[PDB]
C-alpha cells in the first residue's frame, strides 16, 4: 500500500546507486574544471598576444617586454608549485598512477588551487608544456575531493572514485571520451580482476565529463587536417619503417628526459628563491622564442594544421624539430605544471611530415602525400614513449577526423611498441613514478 | 644472442596479442557487414519508392502494387527465418543474451546468412521494425564465426569474442561507441568480477567497428535536429512528471508485447506456410501504410526530425502516432528479423512532444518550446520498458547533437526506471528470454 512497502526503502539498493551518483557529480565537476582551464589559458594567451602586438614601434622594446611578460607568469607557476606542495610537480599522471597503488597520497586540499591557478598562468605564458597534465591531475584529485566530503568506504571507493576522475580529466581535455577510458583501462590498471560497478562508474564520469565539455564548446575537436587522401595497400610498408624509426626514437627520448630532469636538479637542488628565478628565466625564453618564431614554442596545437599540409621547407622542419626537442626538454623537466602527453603529438607529427616529404620525393611511382604520414607519426610517440598504443591511436582518431588512415596507424603502432620492447626501455610515466618513489623511500632516514 | 632470443621469445604473445587482435578483426568485420546492411536497406527503400513512383495515374493501381511489393519481401524474410533456422526469430538481444549465460548455442554457420539476406529485405522492405537488433545479433554471430574458424579454447574466448561484436553491432548501427559498450555493461553482464583483457577486447572491437562504420558513412549523426533551447533550471519539475508517465506506460507495454506474442502465435498451429501468409498480411498492411499515412511505417529515423520542431499538430499526433503501437506491436510480436529498439526510440518521442504541446498549451510563464520535451522522451522509453537507462541517456545524446539538456535526460531517467521498478515489471530483453526458455525446457521429456 502507500504506507506498507513504500518504495521498498529505496529498493534496498542505496550503496549501488550512491557510488554512481558520486561518479555523476564528479563527472560534472571534472570537465567544468577542464573548460575553466581551457578558457583561462586561452584568455592568458590572448592577453599576452594583444598587449605585445598593441605597440609596433620597434623590435627590441617588444623583444624585451615579451621576455618580461612571460617571466612573471612562469614565476607564478613555479612559486606556487615548489612552495605550497610539490605533489603538483611534473606531468600529472606519475603522481596519480601511484595513487592507485597507495603511494604519494593525494591530499586534494593542497593540489587544486595551486595546480589550477599556477598552470593557468604558466601555460598561458607561451611555454611548450601540454594541456592534459594539470587537467588529469585535477580530474583525479576532484575525485578524491568529492569522495572525502561524503566519507565513503576505506579501500574500494578510494580507487573507484579516483579512477573515474583520472579518466574524466583526460577525456575532457581533448574531446576524446574513449581515450579517457581506454587510457585508464590500460596504463594505470594492471593485470587483476575488476568489479562491475566500478567500470560503470568510470563510464559515468567520462561521459558526464565529455558532455560538460561539449556544452561549453560545441564544435569539432581541437586539431584539423581536412580529410586527406586514401592510403592504398602498396605504399603501406613505409609506415612500418616509420614505426622502426619511432620505436628507435622512443626510449632514446626517455633517456633524454630522465637525464635532463636530474641535470636541472643538479643545477639547483633546493633553494627555492633561485629555483623560481630559473623557472622565470626559462619561461621568458619560451615567450621570446614563441614571439620571434611562432612555429617553435607554444602548446603544440597551434602547429598541427600548419605542418600536416606540407607548408614549411625540409630545412625548416629539421630546424623546428631540433628546436622543439630542446625546448620541450628544457621547459618540461625543470618541473613546471604542464603536460608532456600533448606536445608529444606535435613532436611526432613533425617527424611524420618529415618522412612524408622525404618519401614523396623519393617514390614518385606511388602518388603518395606528405600529409598522411604526419597523422601516422602523431600517434607514434604515444606508442613508443608512453607504451600505450591503443590510446595513442584512438586519441588521434578522435582529435583529428582523418578516419581513412586507420590501417597505417595500427601498423605504425604495432610495429613500434614491439620495437621499443625489443630495444629495451620503460613507459615514461611509470619511470617518473619509480624515480620519485626511490627518493620517497630515501626520505625515511 | 643478437639474432637469437628475439624479444625473449616474442614476450609470450599467445594471450595478450592474439585474443586482442582477434577482437580487432571481429570489430573490423561488423562495419563491413553493418554498413552492407545499412546500404542494402537504403537501396531497397530507394528501389521500392522508385518502383512506386513510376505509375501515378490513379489510386487503386499503385495502392494495390504497394499491397504486394512489401509482401513479397515479407515472404522472403519470414520463409527464410522460419524454414531454415528458428533461432533468428526475434530482435537479437534476447537470443544473444542466452549465449553469455551459456544457453541456446549460436550456430553461426546457419543463423547468420539467413538473418542477413532475409533481414535486409524485411527491414528495408517497408516494415516498422528497427535497424539495431539484427545488427547486434549479426555482430554476436560474427564473433563465433571468427572463433570457430580460428579454433580458440572454448572456456573464456566464447564470451570475450562475442561480447565484442554484441556491443560492436549496436556501436556501428547507431554510430555511438559509448552506448554500445554501456548496453552490454548494463544489460548482459551479471555482478561477477571481470578480467582486464576481456574489458579491453570489447573496447578494441567497438572502436575498430565504429571506425569502419565512419569510413563508408562519413555523415553527421543519424538524427539531425536543430540546436534547440537550453533547459531552464526552474522547469525540471515538469520532466519528472514525464518520467512518471513513461514509468506507468513501460510495464504496460512489456505486458502488451508478451501478451500479443502468444496471440499472434494462436493463428500458427505449426504449418510454416501459414506463418508466411500471416507475415504477408503483416507486410501488406505495413507497406500500405508506407505512403498514404507515411509517418506510421519505417524504422522511425525519418519521423523523428520532423516531430520535434512542433510541425505535427495535436489531433493527428494523438490519433495516429500514439496508435502507432498497433503496428509496432503487430510487427515485432510476429517474429520478423527486425528490432524493437528503434520503434520504441521513435515511439517515445511522439508521446514526449504530446506532453510538450500540452505543457505549452498550459502555463506560459516559462515561455518554453516543446522541442526540449521530445529529446527527453526519445530516450526514456528505453529506461521504462527495457530498463537500461544508461544506454537511454547516451543514445539520444550521440544521435541527437543537442548536448545542452543533459539535466532533463537524467531527471526523466531516474524517475522513470525508478517508478517502473516498484510499479511491478521486468525488462523485456530479459523476460522474453525466459519466455523462449520455457519452450526450450518443455520440448523434451
Amino acid at each position: 500500500r502507500r504506507r506498507q512497502l513504500i518504495r521498498q526503502l529505496l529498493e534496498r539498493d542505496k550503496t549501488p546507486l550512491a557510488i554512481l551518483f558520486m561518479a555523476a557529480v564528479v563527472g560534472t565537476l571534472v570537465g567544468l574544471a577542464a573548460v575553466a582551464f581551457d578558457k583561462g589559458v586561452a584568455w592568458l594567451q590572448n592577453q599576452r598576444m594583444g598587449a605585445l602586438v598593441h605597440t609596433a614601434d620597434n623590435y627590441p622594446l617588444l623583444l624585451t617586454v615579451a621576455f618580461l611578460c612571460s617571466a612573471v607568469l612562469a614565476m607564478f607557476g613555479y612559486f606556487l608549485v615548489r612552495k605550497y606542495a610539490p605533489e603538483a610537480g611534473g606531468s600529472g599522471i606519475p603522481e596519480i598512477e601511484g595513487a592507485l597503488e597507495d603511494q604519494r597520497p593525494v591530499r586534494w586540499w593542497r593540489v587544486l588551487p595551486v595546480k589550477f591557478f599556477g598552470g593557468l598562468g604558466t601555460l598561458g605564458g607561451g611555454m611548450v608544456l601540454g594541456r592534459e597534465g594539470p587537467t588529469v591531475q585535477i580530474g583525479g584529485n576532484i575525485g578524491r575531493m568529492v569522495l572525502d566530503i561524503f566519507r565513503l568506504k576505506g579501500d574500494e571507493a578510494r580507487h573507484t572514485l579516483l579512477a573515474t576522475g583520472a579518466a574524466a580529466g583526460l577525456a575532457a581535455a581533448f574531446n576524446a571520451p574513449l581515450a579517457g577510458i581506454l587510457f585508464i583501462i590500460e596504463e594505470m590498471r594492471p593485470q587483476f580482476r575488476y568489479t562491475l560497478i566500478s567500470i560503470k562508474a568510470v563510464f559515468i564520469g567520462v561521459i558526464m565529463s565529455t558532455i560538460m565539455y561539449r556544452i561549453f564548446n560545441h564544435e569539432v575537436a581541437l586539431i584539423d587536417v581536412g580529410k586527406l587522401s586514401d592510403a592504398p595497400l602498396n605504399t603501406l610498408w613505409l609506415y612500418l619503417i616509420l614505426g622502426i624509426i619511432f620505436g628507435i626514437f622512443g626510449p632514446i627520448f626517455n633517456k633524454w628526459v630522465l637525464g635532463m630532469q636530474d641535470l636541472l636538479h643538479r643545477v639547483h637542488g633546493g633553494n627555492i628563491t633561485k629555483w623560481v628565478l630559473m623557472g622565470g628565466a626559462i619561461g621568458g625564453l619560451c615567450g621570446l622564442l614563441g614571439f620571434v618564431a611562432p612555429a617553435t614554442s607554444g602548446g603544440g596545437f597551434n602547429l598541427i594544421p600548419i605542418a600536416t599540409a606540407g607548408n614549411f621547407s625540409m630545412g625548416m622542419l629539421v630546424f623546428i624539430f631540433v628546436a622543439r626537442v630542446i625546448t620541450t626538454l628544457l621547459c618540461f623537466s625543470s618541473g613546471a605544471p604542464g603536460g608532456i602527453f600533448a606536445p608529444m603529438l606535435a613532436l611526432g607529427t613533425v617527424l611524420g611530415t618529415a618522412f612524408g616529404m622525404v618519401a614523396v620525393e623519393l617514390f614518385p611511382q606511388y602518388h603518395l602525400e606528405a600529409g598522411t604520414f604526419a597523422i601516422a607519426g602523431m600517434g607514434a610517440l604515444l606508442a613508443a614513449s608512453i607504451r600505450a598504443p591503443l590510446t595513442g591511436i584512438i586519441l588521434v582518431l578522435e582529435m583529428t577526423d582523418n578516419y581513412q588512415l586507420i590501417l597505417p596507424m595500427i601498423i605504425t603502432g604495432l610495429g613500434a611498441t614491439l620495437l621499443a620492447q625489443f630495444t629495451g626501455g620503460k613507459p615514461l610515466y611509470s619511470a617518473i613514478l619509480a624515480r620519485t618513489l626511490a627518493k620517497q623511500e630515501a626520505e625515511q632516514l
